Formats: C-alpha cells, structure tokens, sequence
C-alpha cells in the first residue's frame, strides 16, 4: 500500500482567515446552520475533503481561523474556496489572510515517511502550521550528505512519536517550498518538539519558516462560529 | 524566422487584480456583458492581444485574478490597463495587486530560446507567474562560466516538454529583473518543474523569485466573473 | 519547591492592543464598569490569572495598550481573549496589533533562574516586553561553549537586581524562539540594563529582537480606559 | 558656465500620487481646469519649475502619477506640494505613495558630469526613476579604486547618448544616499540601458535600489486626468 | 556644570503624525486656538517642554509634522502625547506615523560632547531624525579599536560647527539603540554633512538607520496648521 500511498496525488490547502470586528453581529443561529450546510454539501459531494476546522484565536494577531482541506485536483479546491467566500456569511465577513498550497510528493530519500492526512490518521486537538524555505545551496549539496543530514534530523523527533507530521512539497504554489503541519493531543509537546528539533545540523540550512499558525480543532463549526468577534 | 523572432518588440504585461468584497454584487449579467465588450473591442482594436485571463482563487491571499496580454508599444499596453480600470464595472470594483512587465529581448548565448507567446503556442491550461532578481555578481561573472551554468540549467529541465516557458527581461520596468512564466496542461507538472530546478548551480545566484501566483486560464470572463467574491 | 517551579506548566501571553480613534467616544463610565467586571469575572473563575494591564501611549505608533496574563491551559488564555474581543466595548472598540505566547520551561543550564512570574514577585512598574530568536547555528553550538556565553550574559547583569527578568520559550506559539519581559520600579533602569547587556558574546548570535513594548503598570482598568485616543 | 553650474542650487522632487478609485469621478472638466490654473500659477510665480508631469499607469500596483519639479529653495518646493494637496480637487482625490527628494552637487571625480535638468536639456518623452543606496564600505574604499570603477560604469554607458541621466546625492532628505533619473525618447532604450549597466563592478556596492517608476511625459495635465481611475 | 549636565535625567520624544485627508476641513481657525491652548498649557504646566513643531511635508509619504518635547519624567511624556491625541481636534484627525523616544546619557569616551538639546541651544530652522542601530559586535569591540573610530567619526565632522548634533540612547523604548537628531540653519548643510559622514570607518558598523525625518521649523501652531492638507 505504501507505494500507492506514494504515487497518490492529494492537493493540500491551509486557508487562514481573520474575522472583521463588527460584521459578525450577535445573531449567529442561521450564520452558523448556513455555514454548516455548506460544509454537509461538500461532504457529501465526495471530492473536497475537510481535514479540519481550526480556531487560532490569541496565536497571531491577522489570523481568526482556519480550514484545512484535501482534494485530488486543485481546481476542487479553488472551487470551494471561492464558494466558501461567496455564498457563505461567514465567508463573507472574513478576510483571507494567508494560504498555504501543497501537493503531495514521495520523500527523497526516507520513503516509508508519508504524512499523517495521507495515512488517513485521526487529526491531533492542536496543530501548528508554516512554510519552510530550504537554503539556496541544499538542493546541490552531495546527496550522501543531505541524507545524512534528514536521516540525524528525523532521529532528533524520536522522542514525540504523539506528533504527527506532515512535510508536503510546495513549489510554484506560492512563496515557498515546503509546508509543515504538526497534529499532538497537547499544544505542550508541539511547543517541546519545535524547541527540541533546533538542536540539529538542518537548522544551519533554513532560510525561511514564518508564519507561524497554532490552533485548536473544533468539533463542528458553530463551536468555532460562536467564539469570534464582532 | 528566428532572427525576426529574436528582433521583434513585443511588451509583456501580467495584471494582477484582487476582488474587493462587498462591491461586484450578486447580479452580474451586465457586469459579465460590459467585460466581454470591453475585451472584444480590445481584440478588435488589434494592437493589445489578450494573452490570457486567469483565476488565481485559492493561490495566494492577495490576488483574484490576472490578465495576461501583450502589445507593441509600452503605450497601447498603459491604455488598455488605464480602460480596463476606468470604464469596466470589474476594473472599479477591483484594486491592482501586482503588475508585472517585460520587453522581449533575445537570450544571451541560446539564441534559439524563444518565449511561447513569441513563438505563438496554445496557452496552457495552468500557469505560474513570478518575477526574478540575480545576485549582484551574476551578470560580472565570466562569461564562460555563466554560459556553462544556463546550459546545465537549461539541461536540467529537459524532461518537461510540456511545460513551456517565457523568461523575458524586466530591467527599469519594475523592481525585477526577468519576469518568468510557466505554462501546462496540469499544475503538477509545473510542480514538478520547480522543484527538480532546485537541483541546480544556478541556485547559488538568485535574490528575488517571489511573489508568486499560480492561475487556472479561463475560456470566457464570465466564468471568471461568476466565481469572484460577491 | 524549585522542582515544581520547573516542572508547573504555565501559559503567559502578551495581548497588545491599538485603539481605534473615534470609536471609543467621550463618555466612559459604562465602559469603564464593564471592562472591571470583565476583569473581576475573570479574577473570580480563577483560572486566568492577569498579571497586568499596562499603558503602551507613547512607545510605539501601532500600539495602545497591553494585557499580561497567565493560564495553565492555553485554551482558556484563548478563551479570555476571544470573550474580552466579543463582549466588552473595550475590546470592540480595539484591534490586535501583536501577541506573544509562551510556555514556561526549566532553563538548559541554570536551573535556578526562573521567570518573575513563576516566582511571584510582585510585578514592577515598569515593563518591555519584545520576542527573540537565536542564531540558527546557536543550539547546535558545543554545549560548554553556549553555557560559558549564556553564563557570562546572566553575569553581565549583575548590578541590575531591581530588574526582574521573564524569559520563557515561544517555539511554536508564534514566529518567535522566546518571549522576554523586564520589569523595574523605573524605566532608566529598564533602559541602563539593555545598554549595558549589549557588551555581551551573547549579542552575536541574535537573529530577531523587535517589536519592543514599553508600558506603564495601571492600578485600575479605568486609569487606561481614560486615556485613551478617541 | 561649468563651474556656475556646479555651484549652482537646486533642490529636485519626484512627488509620486496614487489614485484613489471612486473619488474623482466622471465629470473631470472643472477639475482639469483647476489643476491646470495651479501649474499655471505655479509657472507664473518663477519659484517651482515644474520639470514634467508623468503618468505611470501599467508601471506598479501603488502608483498612478509623477510629478516632476525642482526649485531654489526647499521650503518652495514644500509650498508648492502642500498647496497641491490642499487646494486642488486632483491633489486632494490622491494619495501620496512616494516622495523622491535630491540636492544639486558636483559629481566626486567626473565634474563634467551633469544632470540632464541642470544643463537645461530638453525632458525626454520617457523617464524611469529610483532611489540608490551604495554599500555601506563604498565611501571609505581607496579613492583611486572608487574612481576607476566609476569610470568603468560610465564607460559602459557609451553606447547609449539618448538617454540623459540625472544622478542627484539624496542624504538626509529620505531614507536613500542617491536619486537617479534617466529620460530617453524610447522607454525600450531605457530597458536596453539598464541591462548592459548590470555588466560593471559598481554592482558588487549596491544596496537598495528599489522602488522604480517608470513614466510617460504628458503635454498637459489634462492628458493624465483623462487617464486616471474613476 | 558638564558633570551637572551629563547626570541630568532627561526623556525626550519625537511624535510624528501623519494627516487624514478629508479630515481637518477648511475653517481652522477654531482648531488652530485649541492647539495653541493646548500647548500654552503644557508650557505652563512647566513638566514638559516642547523643543519644537516641525512641518515634514513634502519629505516622505507616510508622514505630515513632527513634535519634538522633553520632560524629566517618561510618563509626563506618555500623558502629554494622550492628551494631545484626545483632547485637540489637531490630534484626533490625525494618525500617529513613528515615535522616537530617547533618555540622555553621557557619552562613552567623550564626556565632553552633550545633545544640543541638553545644553540649552536655539533649535535649528531645519532638522533631521533619525534612529540607528550598531552592529552587533559592535560593542563587544576592543574599547579602544571603538574610542578610535568614534574620535575619527566626530572629527570628520570638524567643518560642521554650525549643525548640532543631539545622539541619545534609545535601548528599550523601541526598536532601535539610538536616536540622533541633527539641527541646522540650513538644510544644504545637514546634506552635505550626512555625505561627508559616510566617508568614516564607522560606516562599516551600522545596521539600520531608517525613517529619515527631515523638517523645517514652524514659529507657531498655525503656520503648521494653516498648511496641513484638508
Ligand atoms: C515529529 C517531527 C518530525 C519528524 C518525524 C520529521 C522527520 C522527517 C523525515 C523522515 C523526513 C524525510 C526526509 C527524507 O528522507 O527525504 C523529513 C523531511 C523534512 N522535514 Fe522533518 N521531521 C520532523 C519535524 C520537522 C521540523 C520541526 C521541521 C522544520 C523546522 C521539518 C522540516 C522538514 C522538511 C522541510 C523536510 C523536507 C525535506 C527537505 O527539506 O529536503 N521537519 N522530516
Ligand atoms: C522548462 C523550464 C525551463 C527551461 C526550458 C529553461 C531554459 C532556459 C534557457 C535556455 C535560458 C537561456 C539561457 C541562455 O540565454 O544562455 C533560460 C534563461 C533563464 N532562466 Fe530558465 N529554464 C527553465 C526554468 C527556469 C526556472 C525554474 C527559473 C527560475 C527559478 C528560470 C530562470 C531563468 C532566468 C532568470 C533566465 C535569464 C538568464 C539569466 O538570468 O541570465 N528558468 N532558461
Ligand atoms: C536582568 C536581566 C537578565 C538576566 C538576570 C539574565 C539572565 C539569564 C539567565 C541566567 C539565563 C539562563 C540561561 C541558561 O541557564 O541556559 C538567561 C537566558 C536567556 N536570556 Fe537573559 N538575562 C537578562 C537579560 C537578557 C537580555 C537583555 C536578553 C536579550 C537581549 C536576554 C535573552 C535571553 C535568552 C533568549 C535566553 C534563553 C537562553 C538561550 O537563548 O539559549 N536576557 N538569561
Ligand atoms: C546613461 C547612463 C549612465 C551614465 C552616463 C552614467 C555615468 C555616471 C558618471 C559619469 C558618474 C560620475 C561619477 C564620478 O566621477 O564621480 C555617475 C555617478 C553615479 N552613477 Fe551613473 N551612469 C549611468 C547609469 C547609472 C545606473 C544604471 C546606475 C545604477 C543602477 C547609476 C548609478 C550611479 C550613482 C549612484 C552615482 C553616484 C556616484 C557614487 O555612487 O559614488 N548610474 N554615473
Ligand atoms: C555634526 C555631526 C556629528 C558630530 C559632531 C558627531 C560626534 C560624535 C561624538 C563626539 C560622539 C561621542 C562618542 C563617544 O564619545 O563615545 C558621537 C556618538 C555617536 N554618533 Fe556622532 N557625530 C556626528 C554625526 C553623526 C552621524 C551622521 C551619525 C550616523 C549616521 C552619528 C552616529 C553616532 C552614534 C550612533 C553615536 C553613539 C556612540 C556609539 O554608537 O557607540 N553621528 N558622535
């Protein structure tokens, strides 16, 4: 299985949204059932499937919260983006404050690494999201070494095997190369991981890892509706 | 042929424009019949040829759309934009987010590199847009040197046939240097492109490549009117 | 009882907050009333602990105010966050300019040093809050090389006693390695110490250290409310 | 009349607008009128010689207009700038997105050197204008070392005699160390010129060269309002 | 008299403020006699002293006049920016752009060289503010490698008497290390200063020294009023 796994293709999309103060308004029943059935009828659809619902309130101050989504052709995912933003409400009164874009690609050299969506996990409480941008020499560097530089980078993480990964190529998607998504039961072991993983050879070889997005998953979105401002 | 094609001047403009919500509203039919006219005039007119229009929805939080077209004259270029925004209801309702411009101008050693929009190819069904800035030493270097360092980078995309490329300079038309634009029939084979392009030397000599933005082509506007942000 | 000082989990956060000019009006004694009740509301729940309010006028232009407060869990941080930007006029009347999260955690080497506020000190008059990010090549440095540095850096304050110190890991909570408050009686103290802690080693290995927050502790959330623009 | 002119005091503003959309409107006569009445009045008083009006439509995404203008006395160019933004309806529809201040001196080495406004030369029909920041051991270099390169670069620009340079010290009148203005009847020229200029040493002592503006020169304020967004 | 004058405690601050178009109207006669009011009541209150009232149009984009005022203690500073944003229609329609805040210190090796503003000189008709921040070895230098260099960069600027010169610490209120403040009768003269001083050693240790805010000195409220767009 793992080599479907592999060769599978799965477009990934981080939208991240801020809530605009005083558009919301207090009546939020019909908001939030409007903004439920949209999310039922992509559902049932069967082509954009919903990862998650994030809220990142008190993380970063431009962002309210945040869909992950998964389709097998990104035109699905542009189509429901757009819809979201057009005949939703709560799309309405949002601003789009960050996108990160993904396609899923096999691991250069580690194979049996895939990531969590791809295995089909159970999504963690808390996730953290942000691009990455490899140094300009990495990609040329001998392979022998790049190797042995991922390979002590992977066994530095083998102390959280509660966190859940997901590494996803992201070029010509947007400003960056990579996309990293950690799900854990606990923010604390994120926040423990993030703090142990500075502590190897790769770090000598980063040029780019911010924004940075923290949330938590919310069970249904009237959870996530009913918390935001305005 | 070639040298008419490499002595041709051909301005390359890639207007990149964001919706504002609230504005387009949700009756659109005269707003997708003024676009319409407006394009057809321009394609009448005969002196700015509508390269592409694009939906950029889902690529980056600051961008809706992009026009692509192309004119003799700098001059004719300036006046289609400046109409686009003046007398089109989607040229008022949307702000500019980012403009791109480029002259056309033979390559430097491979002269039989040609951009697709000069050699007249069919547009492909996905593009990705983005401007470029060598390093500083880039255009001192020996000429020996550089010329072996395009070569391999122009080898290392060998496998991409159907990805068609438009790398033209950009030089006082902006804050860049060349402005690059990849065609093809699907997104992950752009995908694939850049990230094999890392595994290059020509790596170790660029400044600026972003921002970038990634667009599906359109065949009418009205299908790109109807999906905007009400 | 150091062992559970550094073994307790305790979020801090830095809410800073801009007001809006215009918006908050001339007559203020409801809202004052409100926001106390807030505050008081949040006291008696007992489970976020504010440990300050504090007065930004006159720091930065992009800043107005600013909110400490302390948490075992940091969804209820999130949760007092999101309830003082939906339900006070206050913060309605407010946007979020920038927030610093962090998690509190045993330093590597000198396990004596805690954060003021683990400690509970009484909090000083005066506070600067900014975050922080090391070098990249700074936690793979030998291990006595970085001790001998950071040594010598908690030495270099040895004449600042009066000036209490919070330092407190931020990995994944946001763009930042750390978050750093000091709180003096006065602000030359404040200033003398960050002037004198610059002839240190440490220095060469600093990568980010902005924005700074300087702020004056208020008694009452009606001394700020009445200062404020607008 | 060489010395004269060296001697000679002049103070140079490229005052940058942007249109904003919505608030000129589509009766544009009277404020055609009224602006051409202040650069009549302007011309009429002999203090502020206003060198061209530029539109820059189609260059970047947050400009719209230059104007171009050099007076005696600093103060007069305040004057002038601020009775534009105050007292005309065009002045007051407009945002200002860039300010390019520069003071009239004697050139290091090269004192035959001249800017094209201080020898009187008639404005080309093209301009492209940008702030220049060297780098920071420029100045210190050994003087022989310093002029040889600066000989070299304007060797470079032999084959290009029609286009007219303006290379102006900007120090303490912004945040740039030079403003540099090329005119030329094509803008293709000034493109042409830009990209040989990269093949000299003076490029190993660049440090910010951005923004540009590039512009066409107007007969008559009346062209540019014609032009602008509603 | 000097050791009087290096141990004075002294706050200073730069408040620039940026005008809102469509805000001020055109009858001011009103807000020009609050404004007056209001600073006659600072100047009897005898806590603050204004130094002076700059008018920076037609310097940089994003910023309209300047306050420069000193006050023994920061939070009479803190008071009299509040309450001039709050209780002056001046201050309500307008927005705060940057604030440059500095406390006086004596000088590392020269004890002999004291802010302009500290010894009680007529401020200059024209001034320009900046803040800077040193390398970040820059302290760590052997000390006397750093009193050589600074006594090459203070007697490079031997022609130069008549430009004051105030350089105060600004560690912990801001971004920045420092705040430097030049004063002159001319503006030509502070030009050919900042480019005479780029000729110095020191100029291999600076890491940042932008906004640049150049400004004439206006005698009264209303001539700075009187001039502010509508
Ligand atoms: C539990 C946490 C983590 C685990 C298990 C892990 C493990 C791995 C593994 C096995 C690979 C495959 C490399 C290969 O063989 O080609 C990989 C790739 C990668 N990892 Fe991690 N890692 C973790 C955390 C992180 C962190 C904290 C970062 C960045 C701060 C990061 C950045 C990357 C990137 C960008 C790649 C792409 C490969 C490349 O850059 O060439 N990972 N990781
Ligand atoms: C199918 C994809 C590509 C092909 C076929 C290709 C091939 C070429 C060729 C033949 C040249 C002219 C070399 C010469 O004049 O000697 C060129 C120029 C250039 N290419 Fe590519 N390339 C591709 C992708 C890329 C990518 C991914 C980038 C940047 C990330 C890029 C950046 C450039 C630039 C900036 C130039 C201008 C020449 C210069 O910088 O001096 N190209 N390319
Ligand atoms: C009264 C003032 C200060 C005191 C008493 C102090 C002392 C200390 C001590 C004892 C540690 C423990 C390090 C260890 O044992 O591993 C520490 C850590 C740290 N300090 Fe300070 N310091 C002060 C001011 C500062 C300043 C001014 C900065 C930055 C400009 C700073 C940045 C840091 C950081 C980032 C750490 C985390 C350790 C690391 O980076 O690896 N501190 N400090
Ligand atoms: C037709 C085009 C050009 C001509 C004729 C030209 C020629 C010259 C000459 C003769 C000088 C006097 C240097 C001296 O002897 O002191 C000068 C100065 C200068 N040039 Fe150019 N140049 C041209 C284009 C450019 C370009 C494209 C740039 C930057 C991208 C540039 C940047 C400068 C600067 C900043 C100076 C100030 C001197 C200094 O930096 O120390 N010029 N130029
Ligand atoms: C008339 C103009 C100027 C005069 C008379 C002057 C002179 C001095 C003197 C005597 C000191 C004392 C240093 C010591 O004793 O430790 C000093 C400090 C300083 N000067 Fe200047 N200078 C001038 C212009 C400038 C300029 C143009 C800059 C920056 C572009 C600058 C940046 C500084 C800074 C940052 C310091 C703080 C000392 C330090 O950085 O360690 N000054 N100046």
């Amino acid at each position: 299985n793992f080599e479907e796994l592999n060769s599978m293709q799965r477009y990934s999309q981080f939208a991240v949204f801020r809530a605009i103060p005083g558009a919301l308004g207090s009546d939020r029943a019909e908001i939030v059932a409007q903004a439920q059935s949209f999310f039922d009828g992509l559902e049932t659809a069967g082509k954009v499937e919903v990862r998650g619902i994030y809220d990142l309130a008190g993380c970063r101050a431009e962002a309210d919260f945040m869909i992950w989504w998964i389709a097998e052709e990104f035109e699905e995912i542009q189509a429901a983006f757009a819809r979201f933003r057009r005949e939703t409400v709560l799309g309405q009164v949002s601003e789009v404050a960050w996108l990160g874009n993904s396609l899923h690609r096999p691991a250069e050299f580690n194979r049996s690494h895939l990531p969590s969506f791809i295995m089909g996990e159970i999504p963690g409480d808390w996730i953290t999201v942000y691009p990455f941008v490899r140094s300009y020499d990495w990609y040329i560097m001998d392979p022998q070494k790049r190797r042995k530089i991922l390979a002590e980078h992977g066994q530095a993480a083998r102390d959280f095997p509660d966190v859940r990964a997901n590494t996803v190529p992201a070029f010509a998607l947007g400003d960056y190369e990579w996309m990293l998504a950690f799900e854990a039961p606990r923010l604390d072991r994120i926040v423990d991981l993030m703090h142990k993983m500075r502590y190897t050879e790769a770090r000598l070889h980063v040029r780019e890892e911010t924004p940075f997005f923290t949330g938590r998953r919310v069970s249904e979105v009237s959870e996530l509706v009913n918390v935001l401002p305005g």
